[PDB]
């Protein structure tokens, strides 16, 4: 017999360690590790030790680690032993570590994490978590210092038209933090409240309270949440109920997506929205979008913009001049609020009489004029937002292929359509992936979460480390899976009730029930009415992106779809996903039921709910209908 037995190494440092004991991987990788003598073992008595100032970081890591290791790891102040993880903020190490970098020293004095800022120290702790939650509690001795090559690292998250649940955003923010991603462009609607703007309070929207909560979580994780209100195109969710601000073509037909930038009341309406967001986002940036204004058409069909150009910016001025002038005017406005402006690159056009202010950050997603190289020569600040880092729930041409980017040597300097610029260009801020809903019924938000996993590790690695220490994608994939998700995601209670048979009074107007609940692989439920044999669906009402956004829409009974299959069954996606429901536990113990796609909540209608959609149609009082949560607290 073999005698196989656990090594069961004593806690703390040991001068003795095997030469090739595995150093557990991280993402981002920490390159240039210098090996030392021996190894350090987390074990019973290991504490996380820090100053009072770092006490919250220390307590949160001790908790975390207690949960991952099954050892009781307490936080403390005072002296550290060789048994301990130490957290140190040393601001004098800015030159070495920057605002975000960190140093690990593993050895006889234990596991030391050193940062020059609170966020650096926090970031060090993400590597410590990663390293110790792979089933190994012994780490080889040595030292490494690491900092991100690029200043902006993260994602565009389009929480736009459709709602991405605040619980999803929270999980996403923890995922980002674990990967040392510090940037999220959140295109979204903050519920408008002013008399002048409140008719745009259609769903999706987020409350002021919702936003202040996820922003404060973001800032604790080192993440800049930058809002976007795209303009002057892609404005349907703002101008639908304000036709007075929509741009008409030459024949008088209005487009709810197009802002009439020759109308000063319209410009002012946009500026009013900037002012509403200013109260709840802490960032120093404003993103005005400026992408795809004329998609589906041309400036030749909007002669009003030419006339406006010429009046406004003198004879010779073109519609492109008016467009840029609108951008410059929004620039001037946000700068007076202390902000820097950001846009998409496809706005930037050939202008005769006006030129785009150079103090506007250009996020470059589309190979169409200027090319990246030309924007470099004229001195623009650039972020790489290449389409090669796009996911879309419906557009299958937009699926990040991380294997391919890894194996083909893509870097942050590889702009859209393989246009390589100097990756050390001094105004290259970094790079991001982009998460787009488009036609939204094809994939649930929890399916988006599973899918983006890999691409998020890829962009973390290349924006921080800009290296390929794994020989192939497949090696990186093996390690990123061993690393796995941060604790908050592992703890999220996706399906808080067991499958089974339930009485649900809230649903009495549809059926006396009872209801058979079964779970789905993406963390939702199907609800079968045992009376009719049919299943509850949120299927009918007015939609954006092919999803029912109508406030007060009623669910219905439909033939049961197969909710057990994956997102590659595109042909049945709508019947399937309109039959998914998210159940959540209250603080404490009461359950809400939300349609998985819409993320409104089922409630009994009172008739006192106030929303613009309800002015035009209200479900019968006392029936069960979907409503944003803020209307039913
Ligand atoms: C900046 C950008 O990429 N603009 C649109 C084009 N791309 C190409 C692939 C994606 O489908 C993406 C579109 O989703 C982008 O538009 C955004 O669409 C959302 C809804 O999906 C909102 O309407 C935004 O305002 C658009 O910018």
């Amino acid at each position: 017999s073999s005698g196989l037995v656990p090594r069961g190494s004593h806690m703390g440092y040991s001068a003795t360690a095997p030469v090739n004991l595995t150093r557990p991987a991280t993402v981002p990788s920490m390159d240039g590790w210098t090996d030392g003598t021996g190894a350090w073992t987390l074990g019973e008595g290991t504490r996380v030790v820090s100053s009072d100032a770092l006490a919250a970081r220390a307590q949160s890591l001790a908790s975390e680690l207690t949960k991952f290791t099954d050892v009781d790891i307490k936080a403390a102040t005072g002296s550290a032993t060789g048994k301990d993880i130490s957290l140190t903020l040393d601001a004098s190490k800015k030159a070495e570590l920057g605002d975000e970098g960190f140093k690990l020293n593993i050895g006889s004095k234990g596991l030391e994490v050193i940062g020059a800022t609170d966020i650096g120290v926090f970031y060090g702790t993400r590597s410590v978590s990663q390293m110790l939650r792979q089933g190994q509690l012994t780490l080889p001795a040595g030292t490494v210092a690491t900092k991100p090559k690029y200043k902006e690292r993260g994602a565009t998250l389009c929480a736009c038209q459709i709602n991405i649940s605040t619980d999803w955003i929270d999980r996403f923010l923890s995922d980002m933090a674990d990967l040392r991603l510090n940037y999220v462009l959140l295109e979204m609607k903050l519920k408008p409240e002013e008399d002048n703007t409140k008719k745009a309070a259609t769903w999706s929207y987020y409350t002021r309270d919702d936003v202040k909560k996820f922003v404060k979580k973001a800032n604790n994780y080192g993440i800049d949440v930058i809002p976007e209100i795209n303009s002057p195109g892609h404005m349907n969710v703002w101008l639908e109920n304000y036709p007075e601000y929509q741009l008409a073509d030459n024949s008088g037909r209005k487009d709810p997506n197009k802002l009439d930038i020759s109308n000063p009341e319209a410009v002012k309406f946009y500026k009013t929205l900037i002012d509403e967001y200013d109260g709840v986002f802490t960032t120093k940036y404003w993103h005005m979008g400026a992408d795809e204004y004329m998609i589906g058409t041309s400036f030749d069909n909007y002669s009003k913009l030419k006339t406006f150009a010429e009046k406004q910016y003198g004879a010779g001025a073109t519609p492109n001049d008016a467009f840029t002038g609108f951008i410059n005017d929004i620039d001037k406005y946000v700068k007076a609020k202390g902000k820097q402006l950001r846009i998409w690159n496809d706005g930037i056009v050939n202008t005769k009489n006006v030129s785009l202010n150079k103090d506007i950050v250009i996020e470059y997603w589309y190979g169409a004029g200027r090319k990246p190289q030309e924007l470099v020569q004229d001195g623009y600040t650039l972020m790489n937002a290449t389409q090669a880092l796009y996911w879309s729930r419906s557009a299958q041409v937009y699926k990040v292929n991380a294997a391919r980017l890894y194996n083909n040597n893509w870097n942050v300097g590889t702009f859209d359509g393989g246009r390589q610029i100097d990756k050390n260009y001094d105004k290259l801020t970094g790079a991001k992936v982009s998460i787009w809903p488009d036609s939204s019924y094809f994939q649930t938000e929890n399916e988006v979460e599973k899918e983006i996993f890999d691409g998020m590790r890829f962009i973390s690695q290349m924006t921080w480390s800009d290296s390929r220490p794994w020989a192939t994608w497949n090696d990186m994939k093996a390690d990123i899976d061993k690393i796995g998700y941060p604790l908050d995601i592992r703890e999220y209670d996706y399906t808080p009730v067991d499958a089974g048979i339930y009485d649900i009074p809230q649903l009495k107007s549809i059926s006396k029930g009872p209801w058979e609940l079964i779970t789905t692989p993406d963390g939702y439920y199907q609800m079968k009415d045992t009376v009719s044999g049919k299943c509850l669906a949120l299927f009918t009402g007015s939609k954006h992106l092919d999803v029912v956004t109508q406030v007060g829409a009623r669910p219905e009974l439909r033939n049961c779809a197969d909710v057990s299959v994956g997102q590659d069954q595109r042909n049945t996606a709508n019947e399937r996903n309109t039959q998914k429901w998210q159940i959540r536990a209250d603080k404490d113990g009461k359950y809400t039921i939300s349609p998985a796609l819409t993320q409104q909540r089922l409630a009994i209608a009172t008739g006192n709910e106030q929303n613009i959609d309800l002015e035009t149609h209200r479900p019968a009082a006392g029936t069960v209908a979907q409503f944003p949560a803020d209307l039913v607290s």
